[PDB]
């Protein structure tokens, strides 16, 4: 726009074009999101400007939300990284796990926060994770399917990742629950500890079925009602659960303990960000400062 001044192009968006760029007047920095249309959704910019008022120190600020001609414009606090960078940076060392600790502890308290606001972010993954110099690390971009939605792609042509989705979600249910975000953060949690995805599937059944490959293929005794999921298929193969140590090796019991509750197919059974929390793994959290490279 003409009352910020453009930095540079911080790359694509889940929704369009984004932008560090600088407020002549406030001298602050900040990320310019500029989204995609038929007059813009005039119930959307209410959802918007909802989630101006969601404020949380694990939480990247929303500044401003403004509808201007065909374009709808995001401002938002800015950060220097996301944890895709940083846990490609990280690959051959691997990150520390007090910090690796110290991040799932903060998510958690995000989400707790978002969750008791009733508030999903849906789309949680790495790159939508931004870290900073003091040891933070904050939930970004939150893609409420209720509040814009989604098409094929992003909005023009980019590969949707599916790698984070909740089976839930890959079975068609149509109601999201708090436990969509709490498995994305389970798969990010077991990413940072292997240096590997954990389901990096390529399209929506290969995804599904390297869920089931490594968790077993879910039946109406571990996840009631499964059967009758809108994609659900008699005719999906069925694999046996593996053992759980072979997964996030070389991650101790109290990891293991709290992944798998993080990954219990039935949204019903899988741990809330609040009781997360709570679970021994935390007993000894800290918080470290990551050796960032800007
Ligand atoms: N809130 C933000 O600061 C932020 C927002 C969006 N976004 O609105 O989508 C994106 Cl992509 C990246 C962000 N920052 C991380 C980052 C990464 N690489 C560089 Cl060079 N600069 C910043």
């Amino acid at each position: 726009m003409e009352n910020f001044q453009k930095v540079e192009k911080i790359g694509e968006g889940t929704y369009g074009v984004v932008y560090k760029a600088r407020n002549k007047l406030t001298g602050e920095v900040v990320a310019l999101k500029k989204i995609r249309t038929e007059g813009v959704p005039s119930t959307a910019i209410r959802e918007i400007s909802l989630l101006k008022e969601l404020n949380h120190p694990n939480i990247v600020k929303l500044l401003d939300v403004i509808h201007t001609e065909n374009k709808l414009y995001l401002v938002f606090e800015f950060l220097h990284q996301d944890l895709k960078k940083f846990m490609d940076a990280s690959a051959l060392t691997g990150i520390p796990l007090p910090l690796i600790k110290s991040y799932l502890f903060q998510l958690l308290q995000g989400l707790a926060f978002c969750h008791s606001h009733r508030v999903l972010h849906r789309d949680l993954k790495p790159q939508n994770l931004l870290i900073n110099t003091e040891g933070a690390i904050k939930l970004a971009d939150f893609g409420l399917a209720r509040a814009f939605g989604v098409p094929v792609r992003t909005y023009t042509h980019e590969v949707v990742t599916l790698w984070y989705r909740a089976p839930e979600i890959l079975l068609g249910c149509k109601y999201y629950s708090t436990a969509v975000d709490i498995w994305s953060l389970g798969c990010i949690f077991a990413e940072m500890v292997t240096r590997r995805a954990l389901f990096p599937g390529d399209s929506e059944i290969d995804q599904l079925f390297r869920i089931f490959r490594t968790l077993g293929t879910p039946d109406e005794v571990v996840w009631p009602g499964v059967t009758s999921m809108p994609d659900y298929k008699p005719s999906f193969p069925k694999w046996a659960r593996q053992d759980f140590s072979k997964v996030v090796p070389p991650l101790d019991e109290d990891g293991r303990s709290l992944l798998s509750q993080m990954l219990h197919y039935d949204p019903n059974k899988r741990i809330s960000a609040k009781a997360a929390l709570a679970h021994p793994f935390f007993q000894d959290v800290t918080k470290p400062v990551p050796h960032l490279r800007l």
